[PDB]
């Protein structure tokens, strides 16, 4: 039973969330276009871009640290 918040392929949403949490910090406007190419390969029905960002806001400002949690290492 998928949660009410979900409204499309859960696998596609996880892909987008995984990239946002990467220390790369992809451009939301341009990164979404790259996701569309991924949807063609998996045939995922992506939600409207507005729905995605609105969902990102429920993650909380702390989620920003989740993206910047990138650990530094060089010594």
């Amino acid at each position: 039973m998928n949660v009410h918040k979900s409204e499309f392929d859960e696998d596609a949403w996880q892909f987008l969330i995984a990239d946002y949490l990467r220390p790369e910090k992809p451009a939301f406007r341009k990164c979404y276009e790259r996701l569309e190419l991924a949807a063609r390969e998996h045939g995922w029905s992506i939600p409207s871009r507005a729905t995605a960002f609105r969902r990102i806001q429920q993650l909380d400002e702390a989620m920003v640290v989740a993206c910047r949690e990138g650990e530094h290492a060089l010594m």
